């Protein structure tokens, strides 16, 4: 009943990621179904090699979750007369890459620390908001920690984007 | 003072939950206030038996946080040996149900580990994505335990969705 | 090339906040970027005096997200009477105030209780639902503790709402 439906929209689901090697300061892009299941594309959104590509300029809102978890490390244990240490911590960002500029920009951060006490340790951080893109611009999710990401389930990691 | 406003919408708010008799083994469904406070439900959104009942075909953002609350358990004071304790948790998920399985799929899914330290905790676990959905789509939202649900607040505990 | 792309729309981001001598009863509202990085205002949408003005009456889908970081305090060091100690919390709400009610209506909120072992700690509230609102209407931020959110960032902290 409406023709606003040939909008760009696109909702993708983790998929198993390939291990890779990088320093603490990098952040290594996740990896995506696009087909399969709840995951999809439409109306020109295309998703290629970790990155979703913007086909119409406008304001787009943007999301994604990923889900963490691994086993608890020594953050919590037996310190000082009051000298505990520094936690570790998991952190997302969406990226915005565009060809006419290098250097990507940060539109969304989820950064948490991380410092239980249990035997092991879960959860999820999720982020959304709304930017004006370009056409031609790449929509990328980086992560902390790649090993630590549950790729188990395309409920529980996932990002997504719809030209409003 | 739109054209395209017509568009199904509704907002739903937590209430203090009627007992639910305990028949299988799965995740309770919540139930909800839908027309009171800033409760609403409008242009054909049905909402029906704990379900949000989708009345057009078509992309659909949904979105839910539910905040939990309780005393904290034993996870944190570990048995002295050098053994962490099973973390508790709790979870959210939001479920369809097409009656064209008519198993239920699970859509999203929000887990957290909670082992904490002080004399009580609460926090919210909050959930938004877009789904194609077509008419005769059913949407709940389950959790992992209905006891540990803060119903106190309209503005803590949630559950809406609209076409795209 | 669309013709509702003259819908209200807005996305802010924190900035370093402005001491206040804000109501012991009473969350102190944020004020934030609307024009510079990532931050806008458009088609009407007005962010005036720490408010975001509503120019047009209808549904809105507002979210907000504030990190929140400090130093570790004294709960997680459980009493030395074998009993733990109340938590801290940090609280985001997203409150409405129209020319009509008197009072303001709390929309959306997201509490965290706060009993950390480690050093310091950081961590995001993230808050997004959809609204019936009226021209004139205002919508704010409101936190907790001003002290304890991080202004560091665009991506961190931010606030922002669109007409469906
Ligand atoms: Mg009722």
């Amino acid at each position: 009943l409406r023709a606003d439906g040939d909008k760009p929209r696109a909702h993708l689901t983790v998929v198993r990621q390939t291990p890779t090697q990088h320093f603490k300061n990098q952040f290594p892009a996740l990896h995506w179904e696009h087909e399969l299941g709840l995951a999809f594309t439409k109306n020109r959104m295309n998703y290629t090699n970790k990155f979703l590509l913007i086909p119409e300029s406008g304001d787009y809102f943007i999301y994604s979750q990923v889900t963490f978890r691994g086993m608890t490390s020594e953050c919590s244990e037996i310190r000082q007369a009051g000298r505990p240490n520094k936690p570790d911590s998991i952190t997302v960002v969406i990226t915005k890459v565009t060809d006419s500029y290098p250097e990507p920009t940060q539109l969304l951060m989820g950064t948490k620390s991380v410092c239980e006490v249990g035997s092991n340790w879960f959860q999820p951080i999720y982020l959304g908001a709304m930017f004006s893109l370009q056409e031609g611009d790449k929509l990328m999710v980086n992560v902390s920690d790649i090993s630590l990401v549950d790729y188990t389930k395309e409920d529980k990691t996932f990002f997504g984007a719809f030209l409003l």
